[PDB]
């Protein structure tokens, strides 16, 4: 009817995830994996300010810094929708090309 345990993994590119961090597509990267919590921002104890500033990037450095509970880290497993491209993981050989416009 309206229930389906769909488990998959979509490999997204760095330029794709860092361009979806707006409001209803706010994704965070943890352990080089893409986690969807754009509808859990207000459900996160502490606030969304710390999430929006890490949206579209890897915040694993803060995940281990703060120290999440066992159940907490297990909960994130239900918000996994994909992973980062191998080129953006064990390569990083992709031209950025930016900051060429003076909007100051
Ligand atoms: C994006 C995935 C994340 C999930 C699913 C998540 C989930 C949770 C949950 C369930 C708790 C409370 C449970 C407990 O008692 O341990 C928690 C607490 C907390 N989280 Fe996260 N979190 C995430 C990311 C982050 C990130 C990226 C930061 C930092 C920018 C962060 C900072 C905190 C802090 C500070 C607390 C409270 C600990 C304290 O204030 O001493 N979380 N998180």
């Amino acid at each position: 009817m309206a229930a389906q345990s769909d488990k998959d993994v979509k490999y997204y590119t760095l330029e794709e995830i860092k361009k979806h961090n707006h409001s209803k597509s706010t994704w965070l990267i943890l352990h080089h994996k893409v986690y969807d919590l754009t509808k859990f921002l207000e459900e996160h104890p502490g606030g969304e300010e710390v999430l929006r500033e890490q949206a579209g990037g890897d915040a694993t450095e803060n995940f281990e810094d703060v120290g999440h509970s066992t159940d907490a880290r297990e909960l994130s497993k239900t918000f996994i929708i994909g992973e980062l491209h191998p080129d953006d993981r064990s390569k990083l050989s992709k031209p950025m090309e930016t900051l060429i416009t003076t909007v100051d």
